[PDB]
């Protein structure tokens, strides 16, 4: 099976909106998701559907797109370093899973430059 997906709305948990998540949201996540190797990030990692049983075994903090957009969407993070340890979080896991050179390796590299290239511009 695969697990739930991870929390992205917590009632008990204080929000807050800043420029830097505003940021985050409406230039980072965007420019991201439109980009062209964004598909297999932009939703949890359907072990199931892909015939991958051991990939919860190996990543035991999964991460997404989709999991980002919402945080950011719901005021789920406090501050901006938590959504970018989210994004950190997400390119290593496919890191950890696969091997330098393999499509989906390439496809995160070149997303998490990009990432770097937008965090380089968050404003104060
Ligand atoms: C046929 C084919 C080929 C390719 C390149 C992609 C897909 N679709 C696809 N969707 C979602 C997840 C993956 C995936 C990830 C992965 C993605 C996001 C995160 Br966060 C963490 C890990 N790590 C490996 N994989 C594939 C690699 C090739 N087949 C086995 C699974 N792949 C399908």
């Amino acid at each position: 099976m695969n697990p739930p997906p991870p929390e992205t709305s917590n009632p008990n948990k204080p929000k807050r909106q800043t420029n830097q998540l505003q940021y985050l949201l409406r230039v980072v996540l965007k420019t991201l998701w439109k980009h062209q190797f964004a598909w297999p990030f932009q939703q949890p990692v359907d072990a199931v559907k892909l015939n991958l049983p051991d990939y919860y075994k190996i990543i035991k903090t999964p991460m997404d797109m989709g999991t980002i957009k919402k945080r950011l969407e719901n005021n789920y993070y406090w501050n901006a370093q938590e959504c970018i340890q989210d994004f950190n979080t997400m390119f290593t896991n496919c890191y950890i899973y696969n091997k330098p050179g393999d499509d989906i390796v390439l496809m995160a590299e070149a997303l998490e430059k990009l990432f770097l290239q937008k965090i380089n511009e968050l404003p104060t």
